[PDB]
């Protein structure tokens, strides 16, 4: 889960 962050973190 904290994949997910930065996954969608610039959007």
């Amino acid at each position: 889960a904290n994949i997910i962050a930065p996954l969608l973190a610039p959007x």
